[PDB]
């Protein structure tokens, strides 16, 4: 049933255990939001290439998510009664394949998932370039095709079937996929932004429209059950941890330091000091918050450099009164803190029915900031007031999405008039856009990636200057693509050659995509 095959995709979108881990043992390195967790540390923040951790997206989507959405979308095609489950299937696997591109370059599309059904095994690799063209072409005619008079779509975890929304998330993605490609091709990225702009529905003005993938308020389990299991967000859970103790979810200090330095009001919403020798072995239950005695003992926050594991190196710590007294009936307790000072995820971001984010009203703030700051033809707001609406947005989104404590126009207004000001400058402007925009999507690190890729911001250092130098056997600079998995070098070998040809006969996650113009 196609409507089901949309309802299983969206879920193993976020709910796949098994292809979760590529974000923490890779993107939130590279991005340095996470770091210290030994999967971290050791894949993403020491450059360990390991082929199968890659192509954990490829396999995972192709035989999966994908394989499902495009056999849904070939059986609806020629329907004129399923033209909405039709144009919804065709946006998500847009989004999907964004996925899968924005991370290996060159891949299947066009020739994907066309096993059964056409008889055509090998697909060939189609450019990334053309890959984004057929972007704008299938998100434009899915919005143009959307019919509310038609069939109802039954199986949306994301918009429960309302097609006017989906509209307003194709034309979203159009703004994000414009915005992509604004540096290897101005003009496109443009007019593919401003007719987007134009188009049935128009884009996602506000929070109420924000597409988000819900998921169920279920146990954590590494049992083999739940590699098969996608009804609860699994980043969530990895995020917690398999080893939950020893290897919880540090925060890395390039992202600490930018929110503590700039007095960012959500320092402590995303971020908390927890004792955890109470800790449930299976969620994040029964630990101990020992932030604010920190800052009342004046004690040093210790985040993790690009490069550092939790014990290395091994912080400074102190005597918790907080675990003293608790130690009195828990004897199991200990009083001296030694990893404890290092800033670890809030628990708000360690639960199932964490959304998994596709796009927000946020995002879109920031996106139409910037292309008023490439003076483009965007409407009659001011770059900075988008800016401060986007900046808005993303506070209030820990709030409505996360229960993070709300932020008050009065810190806010702080907030907004010092450190996280706007620029003057264009560049001073694009770096606040893109540095906002870096924290907003700490939850949808697939996007994170891609943008501080495409935006040069914030601007990352190797793990080389923070002394780590020696460790780095897969070089210096931070990879910024992964390479093919080996299964397609082996059993797809015609059209893997095909695409490495293109780069030299390289298949390095040291080469630049498509519309990455520069490291
Ligand atoms: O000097 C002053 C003070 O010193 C104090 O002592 C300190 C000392 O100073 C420190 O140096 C010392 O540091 C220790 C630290 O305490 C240890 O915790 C650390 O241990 C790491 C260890 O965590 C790590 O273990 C990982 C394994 O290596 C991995 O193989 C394993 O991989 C898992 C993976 O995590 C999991 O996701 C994966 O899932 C599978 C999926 O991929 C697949 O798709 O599906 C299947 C099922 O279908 C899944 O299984 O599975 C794999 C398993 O295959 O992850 C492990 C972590 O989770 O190994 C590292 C090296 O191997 C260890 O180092 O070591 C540090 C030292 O290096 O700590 C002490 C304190 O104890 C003094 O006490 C003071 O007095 C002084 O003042
Ligand atoms: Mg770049």
């Amino acid at each position: 049933d196609p409507n089901a095959q949309l309802t299983t995709a969206q879920l193993q979108t976020y709910g796949d255990l098994s292809m979760m881990e590529i974000y923490r043992n890779y993107h939130y390195a590279f991005t340095q939001q996470l770091m210290g967790c030994w999967n971290t540390t050791n894949y993403g923040g020491r450059h360990t290439l390991d082929n199968n951790e890659m192509s954990r997206i490829w396999t995972s989507f192709y035989t999966q998510s994908l394989k499902n959405i495009i056999d849904a979308q070939y059986r609806t095609a020629e329907d004129a009664e399923k033209v909405n489950i039709n144009s919804v299937l065709r946006i998500y696997r847009v989004y999907l394949m964004s996925i899968i591109t924005d991370t290996y370059g060159d891949a299947p599309f066009s020739e994907a998932g066309l096993g059964f059904l056409e008889g055509k095994f090998n697909p060939k690799y189609d450019k990334q370039e053309d890959i984004y063209n057929a972007f704008f072409l299938e998100l434009e005619d899915a919005v143009n095709k959307i019919d509310p008079t038609k069939d109802k779509v039954t199986g949306d975890l994301i918009y429960a079937g309302d097609v006017t929304k989906w509209q307003q998330l194709a034309n979203s993605l159009r703004l994000r996929f414009a915005m992509r490609i604004s540096s290897v091709n101005p003009t496109k990225a443009q007019t593919e932004f401003e007719n987007a702009l134009a188009a049935n529905g128009g884009v996602i003005t506000d929070a109420s429209s924000d597409a988000l993938i819900k998921y169920m308020t279920i146990a954590f389990s590494f049992g083999q059950e739940a590699y098969s299991d996608y009804r609860g967000n699994s980043l969530s859970q990895l995020l917690f941890g398999n080893d939950p103790a020893n290897n919880p979810s540090y925060l890395c200090s390039t992202f600490f330091n930018q929110l503590y330095n700039s007095g960012d009001p959500r320092t402590f919403k995303i971020s908390r000091c927890y004792y955890d020798g109470l800790m449930s072995a299976t969620s994040p239950d029964n630990r101990v918050d020992i932030t604010q005695e920190m800052i009342e003992k004046g004690i040093a926050f210790s985040p993790r450099d690009p490069g550092a594991y939790s014990w290395e190196p091994w912080p400074t710590g102190y005597d918790s009164d907080i675990c003293a007294e608790l130690a009195v009936n828990n004897p199991s307790v200990t009083a001296t803190m030694a990893r404890e000072v290092e800033p670890k995820l809030a628990n708000n971001f360690l639960k199932s029915d964490n959304p998994g984010v596709v796009m927000t009203s946020a995002e879109v703030k920031f996106l139409m900031a910037e292309a008023t700051v490439k003076k483009w033809n965007v409407g009659s707001v001011s770059a900075e007031d988008l800016y401060k609406q986007g900046v808005r947005a993303a506070i209030d989104f820990l709030t409505d999405n996360y229960g993070c404590t709300a932020t008050t126009d009065a810190e806010f207004d702080a907030f907004i008039q010092d450190k996280g000001a706007f620029g003057h400058t264009d560049n001073q402007k694009l770096e606040a856009i893109n540095t906002q925009a870096w924290i907003l999507h700490f939850t949808n690190p697939a996007e994170c990636w891609a943008n501080v890729r495409r935006s040069g911001y914030p601007k990352l250092k190797s793990p080389a200057e923070y002394g780590f130098g020696q460790y780095l056997t897969g070089g210096t600079e931070i990879p910024v693509r992964l390479c093919y998995p080996v299964l397609e070098s082996s059993y797809n070998k015609k059209s893997y050659n095909e695409a490495i040809e293109r780069m030299g006969g390289t298949d390095n996650w040291h080469s630049l995509l498509w519309w990455d113009t520069e490291n």
